[PDB]
């Protein structure tokens, strides 16, 4: 609930389709540190269910393979906040989006916020959009982020960004 | 020579003393990735020689120990640029400094610039100065940085920032 910015009037239907994790940022270095870091995940596609929920198709370097995982985000009373699937009463907050280009969101742990806050900047195409990165940074200002990763076109087209 | 910003009228004598690597940034993620990353170095002290050179006292996680290394930077025709000691005809460029608080510099490889550019924000005390970080970012704007690390007081006081 630290993320003071959330989007008003979110139409979860419109955010459906393919996305690229262009930039990542986290409050703790160890969260995004190595390629095998716990929260180093790459979004592939967002699939909203008619029941209001949101399926998230993502990738992660687990063993030595780029594994494809599927997380399901259940909707809450607030249309911009979601509860992800784990003991960890974790929330997925959508900060802003114009639906056609970018989408800014932040995963957070309700128990340990400042120790577990990861945000991302998703874009529709594998192009480095400066205007989306600008908005991402502005939303990051008041947040205690200590690591910020950014990716290039070539990395965006390969699995697990290699 | 990509770093378009360099400081005019640098008095190498004044930058002597203890410093803290408050923030780091690099053009390639693999340069600052893990704790054992090649260019993940922590500045301890800057010792300028009367012969115009500059000794750099730093730390690095090599094996499983936080080793203290000492790099010597030889002066060049330009008072803000230095040549570090290795085959790699590498340069150390000082971008800005008020001598009493911060100091912004960038290490660079003359052979492969965009693939080997690391910059840092050194502060005098282990306090998070927003004004120094602001200046650091402004100087980073035109540079193709893809990773940015930041550290907190507690980390600044421990060897190898742990």
């Amino acid at each position: 609930l630290i993320v003071t910015q959330t989007m008003k009037g979110l139409d979860i239907q419109k955010v459906a389709g393919t996305w690229y994790s262009l930039a990542m940022a986290a409050s703790d270095i160890s969260l995004l540190d190595a390629q095998s870091a716990p929260l180093r995940v790459y979004v592939e596609e967002l699939k909203p269910t008619p029941e209001g929920d949101l399926e998230i198709l993502l990738q992660k370097w687990e063993n030595d393979e780029c594994a494809q995982k599927k997380i399901i985000a259940e909707k809450t009373k607030i249309p911009a906040v979601f509860k992800i699937d784990a003991l960890n009463e974790n929330k997925v907050l959508v900060l802003d989006t114009d639906y056609k280009k970018y989408l800014l969101f932040c995963m957070e742990n309700s128990a340990e916020p400042e120790q577990s806050l990861v945000c991302q900047c998703l874009v529709r195409t594998p192009e480095v959009d400066d205007e989306a990165l600008e908005k991402f940074d502005k939303a990051l200002k008041a947040l205690p982020m200590h690591i910020r990763l950014s990716f290039n076109p070539t990395q965006l087209e390969e699995q697990c960004h290699i």
